């Protein structure tokens, strides 16, 4: 089994809060917009968890 | 204790090469240009161990 794949793991150290995201992305790895969209996928799947469940959305 | 801070890992299931990297970006983390060069840094430390050098651009 040798694919190419990548698991990008976003945790908050404030809130505790690990996501984690298997992505395979050769060079759209170091797209911005790839990684920008990677990034804020991550860190929007973290909050999806605050918003809607565990209290309602309001800070955000 | 209570900080602010993240934790995003970036594992090659390719070469099963992984690299976690402990950063502090609210926002930024919906920054492209931040998300970008933290995923490309992410990735250009994970290729850093395939290339001899261990130089990789990241502040100093």
């Amino acid at each position: 089994m040798g694919k190419a794949t990548y698991t990008v793991t976003v945790t908050n150290n404030s809130n505790g809060v690990s996501v984690d995201y298997e992505t395979e992305t050769p060079m759209t790895l170091l797209v911005p917009e790839v990684a920008a969209e990677v990034i804020k996928d991550l860190v929007n799947t973290v909050r999806s968890y605050d918003t809607e469940n565990e209290h309602d959305v309001c800070g955000w």
